[PDB]
Parts: C-alpha cells; sequence; structure tokens
C-alpha cells in the first residue's frame, strides 16, 4: 500500500517533470522501469535530472516564499553517495562555502540519501547550518532565544558555548544506526558574518550588533515523486527584514527596538510617536547598508516583491496555476507599498514541495 | 419559506441576545409574540432593546475589526419612525453632528426601516457619510480615486463639483417609490477636517493634506435576527493608518509618498533606501500628531492591538468564541510589531453582522 502511493506520486512527478523538460516521449518507459523498480525493490531512484528539476518544482511550489522568480536557477548538488558521518559533516562544510561564494551568494541545495522505509540515513537537527545559540539561567537571557531548545541538547552532548549573543552553534546530526547524534563545532573561516552599521548614523555601532550572511535551513524534507529527503538544507540570499524587522526585533528574538530607539535619538516612552515604527525602518535601512557595503547579496523587501510580481506573470505565461500563502508573502514593512497586499493567492499545496518534520530534540 | 428563514434567524437571535440581557425567561412568551406576528405578516419588529443589543452583536462579531473591545458602548440611534426624505436627510445630519461630539468622537449607528420584502425603504448610496469626490479626465485626476464612480452618479443627478482634492460629496439617496435618488450638499458646519502638520518637519504643511475627522460607513448593510436593516450608518474614530498608510499613500489614492518623501528631505530613487517606509512613518506620525493638536479622537495602530488583545481576553473570559480575520486585523504598518501578527484567527461568520451590499451606482 505504501508502494501504492509510491507508485501513484511516481507517476504524477515523472509525467510533469518530463513534459517541463521536453521529455514527455520517454514517460512510458522510465514509468516502465520505475513500476519494476518498485515492485523488486520498494523503492525507485531519480536520475540526476529528475532530483534537480525535482528540487527546482519543490522551490516554485513553496507558497511562503517571496523570493521564486529564481527557482530555475538552484545549484543542486547530488550527496546521495555519502554514507558516514565524516562525508555528511564535509558535505555541509562545502554547501556553506559553495552557497557562500565570497559573498556573491548562490541558492544551493544539498540532498542527502533519501528515507528508506521511512527510515532516515541522516537526521539534521539544526535548524540552520549556520544559527546562534541561546541560553536563560538565573533571569538571565543570552544570544538568540529561538535556539535555547537545540542550544541545551548540544550542551547535554558535550558540546559549551562561550555565552556571547552570537555563539555559533555546531553542526549536529544522526546517522542512521547510532543512538546518539554527533557534533562538529563550525570553522570560522567559512562564516560571513556582517557587522550592522547605519548609513548615516554613525552611534548606530554601539550596539554592537551583526547577523551571518547565508540562511540555510536544514531542517525541512524535500519531497519529490514520493521519495522523501528528509536531509537536503537549501539557502538563498536574505530578504533584509527578516533579519531587521523580526531576528533582531521580535520582542521573543533579540528585542532590539528599545536600543534601536535611543542610538537614533528618539524617545521610546509614547505609542503616537511610531517611535516602534521609526526604530525598525532605521534597523533595516542599517541591515541592507551592511550587507550591502560588505559585498554580501541581500534583497530589500520592495525589489523582492517585484521579483515576485514577474515570478506570478511568467506562471500565467507558462500556463501554471500559482500557488501562495499571502499571510507569509507580505513583508512585515510596509506591507500595503507591495502589490502582494493587495491581492489575494490560492493556498493549495502543490508537490514536489518543502515540508516541517518533527524536531528530535524537545 | 423566507418566514421560515426569518423564524429560524429570530429564534437564535432572541435566544441569545436575551440570555446576554438576563432575560432568559422571557424567551419563551417573545417568541410566541415573533412566531404569531411573522404568520400575521411575513415579518417582525424588534424591541428597542433587541435592536440597540443586536448592533452592537453585529459590532463585536465583525472579523475585520479591530476596534471591537468598545461593543457595548456603541451609541444606538432607532430611526425606524422615518417616512420622507427630508427626515432621512435630517437624520443624517443629525449622525453627524452628535458622533462628531465637537472632536470627541462617539462610535453611534443610525438604524433607519429595515427591507421589508427585500424591498428597501431608505437606500443610502454614499460609501461613507463624509468623504472626497473624485475625477479623471484628459489624462488629469482630481481628488479621491476611490470616490470616482460615485461622483460621476452624482454629477449625472445635477450636483457639481469644484473640482479641488478634497470637495466633499454631497449625501445622496433613494425612497422607495422614486426612480432616482436625491442630493443635499453637506453643510460645511458639520463636517471636521484636520490639516495635516508634522510634529518638527516645518515643511510638511506645504503638502497641503487633510482628512476628514469621523468614518461614517454608510453602505453596509446590518442583520439581526433575520431582519435586514440595509441602511444602517456607523462609525467609529479613525486608526491613524488607515488615513496615512492607506487613504494617503495607496497608489490608487492621493499617493502622496514621493511627495512626503520630498518634503522631509530624503532622496526617492532607490529600494534600498526605504524611503518609501520612512515617508510611510513620518506620514503617520503626521496624521496622529494633526488629530491630537486639534483634539479629534483616534488611535495609533499599537493602542488599537492593545485594546483588541483585552477585547480576546474578555472573548474568552465571557465564554464566547472569538472570531477575526488576520489579513485585515493586522495593520498595515509594522505589522509583526502586534501581538495581531504572531495569532492565529478564526474567520467564521457569526449573526448579527454588518454585510457588503450591491452598489445601486455602477
Ligand atoms: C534566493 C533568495 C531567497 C529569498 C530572498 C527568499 C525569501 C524568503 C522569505 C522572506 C521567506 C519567509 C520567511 C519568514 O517570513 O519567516 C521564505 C520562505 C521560504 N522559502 Fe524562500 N527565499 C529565497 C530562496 C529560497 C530557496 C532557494 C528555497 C528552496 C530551495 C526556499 C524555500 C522557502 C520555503 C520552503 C519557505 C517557507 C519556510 C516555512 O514554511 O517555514 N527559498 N523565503
Ligand atoms: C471606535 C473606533 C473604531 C476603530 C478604531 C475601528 C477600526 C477599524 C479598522 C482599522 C478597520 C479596517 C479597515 C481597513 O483596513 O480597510 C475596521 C473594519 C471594520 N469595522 Fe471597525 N473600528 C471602529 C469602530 C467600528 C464600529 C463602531 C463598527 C460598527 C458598529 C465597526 C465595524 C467595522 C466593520 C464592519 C469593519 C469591516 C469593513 C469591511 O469589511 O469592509 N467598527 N475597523
Ligand atoms: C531558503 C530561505 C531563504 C530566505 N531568505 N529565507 C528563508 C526563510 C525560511 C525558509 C527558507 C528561507
Ligand atoms: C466604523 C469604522 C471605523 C474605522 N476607524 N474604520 C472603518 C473601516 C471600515 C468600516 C468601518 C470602519
Ligand atoms: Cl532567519
Ligand atoms: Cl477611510
Amino acid at each position: 500500500e505504501e508502494k501504492e502511493i509510491l507508485w501513484n506520486e511516481a507517476k504524477a512527478f515523472i509525467a510533469a517533470c518530463y513534459q517541463e523538460l521536453g521529455k514527455a516521449a520517454e514517460v512510458k518507459d522510465r514509468l516502465a522501469d520505475i513500476k519494476s523498480e518498485i515492485d523488486l525493490t520498494g523503492s525507485y531512484v531519480h536520475t540526476k535530472e529528475e532530483l534537480e528539476h525535482g528540487a527546482k518544482m519543490a522551490w516554485r511550489n513553496s507558497n511562503r516564499c517571496i523570493g521564486r522568480l529564481f527557482w530555475n536557477s538552484l545549484n543542486v548538488i547530488d550527496r546521495r553517495d555519502v554514507r558516514t558521518k565524516e562525508e555528511v559533516r564535509d558535505a555541509l562544510f562545502h554547501h556553506i562555502e559553495t552557497a557562500t561564494n565570497n559573498g556573491k551568494i548562490r541558492p544551493t541545495i544539498t540532498i542527502f540519501p533519501p528515507e528508506e522505509k521511512g527510515e532516515k540515513q541522516v537526521e539534521i537537527w539544526n535548524h540552520q547550518l549556520i544559527r546562534y545559540a541561546g541560553y536563560e539561567s538565573d533571569g538571565e537571557r543570552i544570544g538568540d532565544p529561538a535556539s535555547c531548545s537545540l542550544t541545551a541538547a548540544c550542551e547535554e552532548l558535550g558540546w559549551r558555548g562561550e555565552r556571547t549573543d552570537f555563539d555559533l552553534l555546531p553542526l549536529i546530526f544522526r546517522m542512521k544506526g547510532d543512538e546518539q547524534p554527533v557534533w562538529y563545532e563550525l570553522p570560522r573561516s567559512l562564516v560571513i558574518e556582517v557587522p550592522i552599521t547605519h548609513p548615516d548614523i554613525e552611534a548606530f555601532s554601539d550596539l554592537e550588533l551583526k547577523w551571518y550572511g547565508v540562511p540555510i535551513i536544514s531542517d525541512m524534507k524535500l519531497e519529490v515523486g514520493g521519495i522523501h529527503y528528509n536531509a537536503a538544507p537549501f539557502n538563498g540570499w536574505y530578504m533584509g527584514t527578516e533579519i531587521g524587522a523580526r531576528n533582531l526585533a521580535d520582542e521573543k528574538r533579540y528585542d532590539k527596538l528599545k536600543k534601536v530607539a535611543s542610538v537614533i535619538g528618539i524617545a521610546a516612552d509614547y505609542n503616537t510617536d511610531l517611535w516602534k515604527d521609526q526604530a525598525l525602518v532605521e534597523l533595516n535601512k542599517a541591515v541592507l547598508h551592511s550587507y550591502k557595503k560588505q559585498g554580501v547579496s541581500i534583497v530589500d523587501h520592495h525589489t523582492a516583491a517585484s521579483q515576485f510580481k514577474r515570478f506570478e506573470e511568467q506562471a500565467e505565461e507558462a500556463g501554471r496555476k500559482l500557488t501562495g500563502d499571502w499571510t507569509w508573502l507580505i513583508p512585515p514593512i510596509s506591507p500595503a507599498a507591495t502589490h502582494i497586499f493587495h491581492r489575494s493567492y490560492d493556498n493549495s499545496i502543490v508537490k514536489p514541495n518543502y515540508f516541517y518534520q518533527d524536531k528530535p530534540y524537545e
């Protein structure tokens, strides 16, 4: 019966993929080969072309992503050959280096062996490959609160953070057959970080804020034609509001707006002064400025929405249904200044796609 | 069969209303009276207490409204007695005066006779009782584009606007039995307007922006216990972003952001400068300042969201289900700085409520 589901997903994916690739005449025999492989083995193996286009389709179908215009240029690295924890570690180090690309960020996904019978071959514990630790005890909060549970799990396993506000968490993953994950410290030479300065407020550097260059989301599952790649980290470049309006601003994250207000010289006493909004704008201007000055790729939300409008236009031209989640596509700064706010989107889920999975810690 | 629907809606409303009013022991006989009235006449007439609490419940159930904390203090004016166009006009003038209250705005609804057999007794054409005209011809746009279709209908009927950017539209409504609506110019003494100035940027007044004090929405239908009050204008005070982030900012409205940027002394050339966001913040600060300086009620979005959190808390305490439309409840400026952004809401429709109806023009 799982075989049935697999076969059905296979037919739908192969037909669609090969049609997009101009390969429709090859579908019948490919499906023939797949049906026979499923019978014999219980699964099937994607060709490199299928795997690459499948990862691209999955990005294209990511309803919550404003950056999808560039779906067809995703760099897909096939690591279905890895078998040891050293190979996984080195593949993850390599992903960081090649995605970072000296600041000219390349959207990249590295795909590890898929689940066999729901059995994971490799399980990555990190939420992103580069992320800051968080701590809380005796009233004192340090670092990124969103990382508290993973930080605690790492310290259970013998890692120890320096307890700065920006400790890099180690890579942490578990191999099939092992009871516990292993962890590895990130080599600092691989990780670009950007200090946050403001284009004309010199005191802004007094906040000593920084953020890392590349968001490499490492805990979602890529599903393609019924095959479940639970370990498949992928990255883009940031949209500036992710850092300036959320990671550094949210009260349950770094909670910096009152400090921002103070350094930009405005009172934070009266809601009617809109000091939180003003602080948000200056913090978000600083974030874009800083990434730009350092030569690290980033996009602002206006430009990102303009690209997304082109994505919508391209879908229509290609004759493809567009899907989207309006509640995630609008930016958290001036959303009504974007065309996204003023239209609606069909939030239907289409596969291939990326999916949430349960955290093995917590 | 319409009688059936009416009766069913009646039972549900009367039971709920009387339970909230501590009057549960009176339901059985009231329902008895109503059932007999529906049989004889095809309809039923609300008591003044039912009508008032029904209008309040309808506000309470307005999923898209952030201002609902104050639902129970709505001022309900019962004008089911009007029969002539002069009485309607004078009732609308009176609503403006009493709602405005010299700037200390009173949330008010005036309820006119309901539809009889789907037959409207009074049909108000205005979108709001106070609203600016809009014009477009030979490439030239003047006033509020959102008012273009109603403005054209009024000028078909012999009204003529001065073609400033802020012409007040006349009241315009139609009485049962008349083929055409009538219109009446608004007495300027009844209409408070606020010039927009900025707390510390003196040049802001060069934009010569203003807005009217009181939003009095006049084209929705109030439904209570199966009775359809299609003519029932109601108002609150503004949340500042309605004016500063939408009415004065949207490209399809007054489209003022480039002008705002220029007067606040920033370039409007590069998306990465976030000049639209900065302009939005300063325009929204100016709007709040100006209403406050003039003694006209207004609320900022942070304070409004804080009140709405209390509304949520009160619903839970009362044991009432909360409903909401997240896509309208978030403010269009810094939405993630409000608790609304970080939770979800059940968008179910509960009656009594306010509903859209077709425009008799266009
Ligand atoms: C190239 C630059 C990229 C930009 C600027 C971008 C931008 C974003 C933004 C702003 C979000 C919303 C996150 C939030 O508001 O919390 C998001 C979500 C997402 N993006 Fe993209 N993205 C890019 C590339 C990618 C790539 C390469 C993939 C996959 C191959 C991807 C898959 C997704 C997914 C799956 C989500 C939703 C995550 C969730 O549900 O939690 N994105 N993106
Ligand atoms: C007392 C101050 C009030 C404030 C500050 C307030 C605030 C707002 C805001 C900001 C919206 C969203 C409009 C938009 O984003 O386009 C709204 C929608 C709404 N409000 Fe309120 N409101 C108030 C009073 C009232 C009253 C007294 C009623 C009815 C008795 C009411 C019924 C509604 C309805 C029905 C909507 C949705 C309109 C639609 O679907 O187009 N509000 N309110
Ligand atoms: C791949 C990616 C890029 C980005 N700028 N933001 C993301 C947020 C969530 C998941 C993936 C994301
Ligand atoms: C009654 C009311 C008040 C307000 N500030 N805004 C509204 C927007 C739409 C409908 C009614 C509204
Ligand atoms: Cl992030
Ligand atoms: Cl309005």
